């Protein structure tokens, strides 16, 4: 499994604060520096997409759905950029949008 050492991160505060959210977005989109957490996400995001979170902790799976639903509803443009870069064949795009 991926490490659980950052699993207590406060996702609600990241989603509530645009400056914070965009810092992570810029890290993963390679246009900004990465915090230790952001870096750990950037290094495992493609793998997780390729195997449907096979190595994710329960908290990470829960967290992913939370963040993805927020991006789809409130930052559609950021969702489009992320899904296109990290999921180019669209393995999960329609699935998450349908759930959202
Ligand atoms: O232990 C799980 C690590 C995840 C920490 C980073 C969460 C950042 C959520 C914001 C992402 C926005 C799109 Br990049
Ligand atoms: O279908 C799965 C795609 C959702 C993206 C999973 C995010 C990966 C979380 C891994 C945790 C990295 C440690 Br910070
Ligand atoms: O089509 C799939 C694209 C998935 C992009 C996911 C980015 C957000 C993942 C945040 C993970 C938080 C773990 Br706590």
């Amino acid at each position: 499994k991926y490490t659980d050492k950052y699993d207590n991160i406060n996702l609600d505060e990241i989603l509530a604060n645009k400056r914070l959210l965009v810092a992570y977005v810029n890290c993963v989109m390679e246009r900004g520096k990465c915090s230790p957490e952001g870096k750990e996400l950037k290094e495992h995001l493609q793998d997780a997409i390729e195997n449907g979170c096979k190595k994710c902790t329960e908290n990470q799976e829960k967290g992913a759905y939370r963040v993805i639903e927020h991006l789809i509803k409130n930052e559609i443009e950021i969702w489009r950029e992320l899904t296109a870069k990290y999921d180019p064949t669209g393995n999960w795009r329609k699935k998450y949008e349908d759930r959202a």
